[PDB]
């Protein structure tokens, strides 16, 4: 298990997200679905010139999987996935510009315009686990409960084929995001034109 320190500006951003009073927390889902959509666009584009890149799975989609027993909301996609090196994700300029925009009157919902929307997951999650599998590499598990560090390890869990899975270990007061009606409402409000099927699993 390898432990790394976040870049100073990212640790500052994560503390801002965790500490700031901001009621509109539902925007985390739009950000994560947008990231999945980008990864799906990338495999779709790459697979035009190299169709063998789909040997690890032809279906391009997003699954939303709530689990009330584990208090987790999982966002799974069959996008391009990330190599250990990719897992390189640069965000310095975006973070600086976002924190500068907040000081000038922007709100936390504009986070995606700065390439750092992933960190909005910490509005609702005490811990985030990201499992990823790229064609050119092994399956990896990234994880952070903030506090300025994150870990990376080779993942021994169920093989994914290709893509990325974000597991949000929800905060005790944020279990509304495990409810079918609530997730449906959010997807309809913020992610209705995403160009891939979004399947909301039932428990
Ligand atoms: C821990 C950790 C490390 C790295 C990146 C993330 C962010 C993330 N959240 N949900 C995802 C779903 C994915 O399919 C990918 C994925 O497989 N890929 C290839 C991917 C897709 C989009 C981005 N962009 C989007 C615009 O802002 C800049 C980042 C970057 C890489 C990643 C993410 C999290």
């Amino acid at each position: 298990v390898e432990t790394f320190a976040f870049q100073a500006e990212i640790a500052q951003l994560m503390s801002l997200i965790i500490n700031t009073f901001y009621s509109n927390k539902e925007i985390f889902l739009r950000e994560l679905i947008s990231n999945s959509s980008d990864a799906l666009d990338k495999i779709r584009y790459e697979s035009l010139t190299d169709p063998s890149k789909l040997d690890s799975g032809k279906e391009l989609h997003i699954n939303l999987i709530p689990n009330k027993q584990d208090r987790t909301l999982t966002i799974v996609d069959t996008g391009i996935g990330m190599t250990k090196a990719d897992l390189n994700l640069i965000a310095k300029s975006g973070t600086k510009a976002f924190m500068e925009a907040l000081q000038a009157g922007a709100d936390i919902s504009m986070i995606g315009q700065f390439g750092v929307g992933f960190y909005s997951a910490y509005l609702v999650a005490e811990k985030v686990t990201v499992i990823t599998k790229h064609n050119d590499d092994e399956q990896y598990a990234w994880e952070s409960s903030a506090g300025g560090s994150f870990t990376v390890r080779t993942d021994t869990g169920e093989p994914m084929g290709r893509g990325t899975k974000v597991i949000l270990h929800l905060k005790e007061d944020q279990t509304e995001y495990l409810e079918e009606r609530r997730i449906k409402e959010i997807v309809k409000k913020h992610s209705q034109f995403i160009g891939y099927p979004i399947t909301l699993f039932v428990e």
